[PDB]
């Protein structure tokens, strides 16, 4: 009896099959209607292939790149007899591209990454911040403001980026109701960011533990992750970046801002799964965790931007990843790092292969008069096996955050480029949340200074603790 | 048929019977001819005590303390017939208080570090420098200048520090013979000094990888480790600390030296087990340790000093820890440090528990016209099964360097406080040979610059790999 939400009328095109793919494509088979033969997944992987052979769907063994993906993707998105549904799930190709060709030809697009195409995360002839996330989104904004409107393309809707943007809505409108504040939930931009303002949210963390222990012990030079192994070895190395708070009043030697943009972002000169952070999450309590950069860091910040009749931003969050990843990711970066080198091998950990754990996911937000206030999902790998298959507990996070924007996006089809700060975050959250297991909100006492100073000088701010100068893991 | 080296007529009183203990005891019984009640055990654990009655050994429950040591240890030195052994295998005792009594009393003394009485380590009211290793070391060489000579007492006979400065000296004698360095092989500090200096040995890394796997996955708030948890938190979070070599031109911000004493370290005001360093070992290839303080990073330096007439030094390598520990225990750092406080459990793995892997431990000397060169022990868990009950592999080559340092003890008894670097290293590493599996000799061209600069600018010294500047990861 699962809910069937709507009929797509043409071709559903999923690039990519990996770990995303594979949890995604149940999930559009159970809650849309639409003729079998229609769906084809497009994939280069010889595993991809025999796996999607065994599942009886169509597939076409070829790498999207930029020399054929006009030659393959215009004919297959327009085979009719409607608007067919473009769903990006891959790796080494740009969102950019499919997302402007998708809508050139009137088919809905969504995908959990602004990724560009095969070269760009290694080519040294690029400088660090245009290596950075905030660039790419510009990318992204730049197409948008150039062709406003048109068929709706959902950008970076995935578990986080994704969900999350919609966790801090409905973080906020909970923060406001702990106070004994009623009434008038924010419906425009502005009054989501004044509410932030006038809560007195400092920042934000993506707050992130992810506990799936494996039935192996972690092989030797193998790099063993929950999802894409590629995917997060190229977002690791990219610069570490944050949406930089107006409350900040710190900030380290090597961090940089941008001479263009949004105005929401810094980035600092080193790989962000080589720079840790002071993050704490409901089941982990106090933790390390990574900076890696990701576009929710600057989206919210931007989204939660308040600013004078000048144009200058007067209220900002902070707002950056906190990720302690499973224990094997863990070890797997110790060992990347340590070498200088990725590892000759990796590996996913299969929902077959996980012996126990949860994926902790959810927004911290902090400054206001109750500390910190986690709001998220504590999905299990039990829970994940008994309501969709083909996955672990983080891939169902992504895959369900998937299905909420295309559910979306078939319901508001002309709003033109979207992200998931702009859609409405409580239907989305009504079509996720039966894969997300026990969402919570857990305030805490925790800030960045409990037990500090230590025995060793430390440089801190004790006015103000949950200042980046604290939160930052430094010398 | 296993050697007995020497007839033990007096008492031999063992402090503390934890991992090291209870792999030490054994080994006692194999190699020395003695009456079983002359033995006697001290500590205050329950568990130990069920232990050493399954084996039936005097056992007293009574943890020794600054009020009541003298009381306790002199009539059990002292009971005669023979001279009494003092083995000194605990925590939270004072090595110089204990040493200084059994010499007073003329029983031989041996132990496997500086321990202070119970509460230095986190007296809040202690400088740093005074929380360092170097200066523990002080208290044992002034008790050595205010009292030469007399009954043998050895500091710091275990494996690092301890059979680490033999596998120094055999080291020196295999790159002298590669590098076709004519000479006869030194007898005297001087002579040693000398040849490091015209090998060309910049420094030293005490490189270690601890490969032990456990048949459990790691539990969330534990503290796991293959040997002492509490002497490893609390050498963890001592300052970082290493000798330090005259070929070095830079040091970090926070690095402090000493105003008096040998002169031969610094420290960084930073806790050693949340610092890494570059590293490399013959399993491991490229990898980070942790800068975890050691006894021999000062002696090893100190004894390898060339000073001129005026008494300055003109040569001297840098030598600290590079130590990657097993897997579970890098969780366990990851976990301490990222909440703030220890673990609200710890658990040593037994060799029931171990289900492969190798704790392999040498010196890596660098600088030299052959690059590098690393030389130690490759010591399974298998074959220390085979030769060696009740230990897993780490704590075998650590009895296994008791048992050797209480050989020379007995041949050599009236040679006051002396340290490993002290004895005759030949005759040390005959009588542990058999316990440390294959000791192997390994060239390589990996230097601390391999791969770097990268992505991101580095603070770099490009004119020399081996300078700390390089091999300190910054954070
Ligand atoms: N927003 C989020 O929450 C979130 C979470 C996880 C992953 N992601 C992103 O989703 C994407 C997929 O993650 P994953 O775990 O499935 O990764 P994966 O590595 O498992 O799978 C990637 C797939 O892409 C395919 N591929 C490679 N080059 C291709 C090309 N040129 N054309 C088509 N396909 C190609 C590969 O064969 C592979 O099967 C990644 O880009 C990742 O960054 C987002
Ligand atoms: N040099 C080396 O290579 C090396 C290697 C490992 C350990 N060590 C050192 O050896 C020592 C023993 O290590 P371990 O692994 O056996 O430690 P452990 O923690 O396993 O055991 C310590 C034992 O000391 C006992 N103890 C505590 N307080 C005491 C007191 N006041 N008097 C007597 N006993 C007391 C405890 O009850 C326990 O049984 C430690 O100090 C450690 O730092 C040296």
């Amino acid at each position: 009896d699962w809910p069937v939400y709507h009929r797509i009328d043409g071709p559903i095109v999923m690039i990519g099959f990996g770990s995303i793919g594979r949890g995604t494509l149940p999930l559009i088979e159970r809650h849309f209607a639409f003729d079998r033969s229609k769906l084809v997944v497009i994939d280069p992987s010889d595993e991809a292939r025999k796996l999607a052979e065994a599942r009886g769907v169509r597939f076409i063994q070829q790498a999207v790149t930029r020399d054929n993906y006009r030659e393959l993707l215009v004919p297959l998105l327009t085979a009719g007899p409607g608007q067919g549904f473009c769903v990006n799930l891959s790796v080494d190709t740009s969102s950019l591209d499919i997302m402007e060709l998708a809508r050139e030809n009137g088919a809905l697009y969504i995908d959990t990454v602004v990724e560009p195409w095969l070269g760009f995360y290694f080519d040294p002839d690029l400088k660090p911040e245009a290596r950075s996330n905030y660039a790419l989104r510009e990318t992204v904004l730049a197409a948008r403001r150039n062709k406003p409107g048109g068929t709706t393309a959902v950008s970076c809707c995935g578990a986080n980026p994704g969900m999350v943007s919609w966790f801090v809505k409905q973080a906020l409108v909970n923060l406001a109701a702990d106070l004994g504040v009623t009434g008038e939930e924010p419906t425009t931009r502005e009054e989501w960011a004044r509410l932030a303002m006038d809560l007195g949210v400092k920042g934000i963390h993506i707050a992130e533990r992810d506990t799936q222990r494996a039935s192996f012990p972690k092989p030797f030079d193998v790099f063993v992750n929950t999802f894409s192994v590629e995917g997060f070895v190229s977002e690791g190395l990219q610069p570490a970046e944050l949406g930089w708070g107006t409350f900040e009043r710190w900030m380290p030697d090597n961090a940089r801002g941008h001479d263009s943009g949004c105005g929401a972002g810094i980035y600092l000169l080193q790989p962000g799964a080589n720079t840790r952070v002071r993050s704490w999450t409901p089941t982990a309590m106090a933790q390390y965790g990574f900076l890696v950069t990701h576009n929710e860091s600057i989206s919210i910040a931007d989204f939660l931007t308040v600013r004078d009749a000048a144009g200058q931003a007067v209220y900002r969050p902070t707002c950056h990843y906190a990720y302690h990843p499973c224990n094997d990711a863990v070890l797997s970066l110790h060992e990347m790092f340590g070498s200088g080198k990725r590892q000759s091998d990796w590996r996913i950990l299969d929902e077959t292969e996980i012996v126990d754990g949860i994926d902790e996911l959810g927004v911290l937000l902090y400054g206001h008069g109750k500390n910190a206030y986690w709001y998220g999902s504590q999905l299990s790998i039990e829970e994940t096996r008994r309501i969709a298959p083909d996955q672990n507990a983080t891939g169902l996070q992504v895959s369900s955050a998937v299905l909420a924007g295309m559910v979306w996006a078939l319901e508001n089809p002309n709003a033109g480029i979207v992200e998931a700060d702009d859609l409405d975050f409580r239907r989305c959250l009504e079509v996720q949340t039966p894969y997300l297991g026990p969402v919570v909100g857990v305030y805490t006492d925790w800030t960045p200074l409990a037990g500090r100073p230590g025995l060793f000088p430390e440089d801190i701010d004790t006015s103000d603790p949950w200042q980046f100068r604290n939160v930052l893991v430094r010398d």
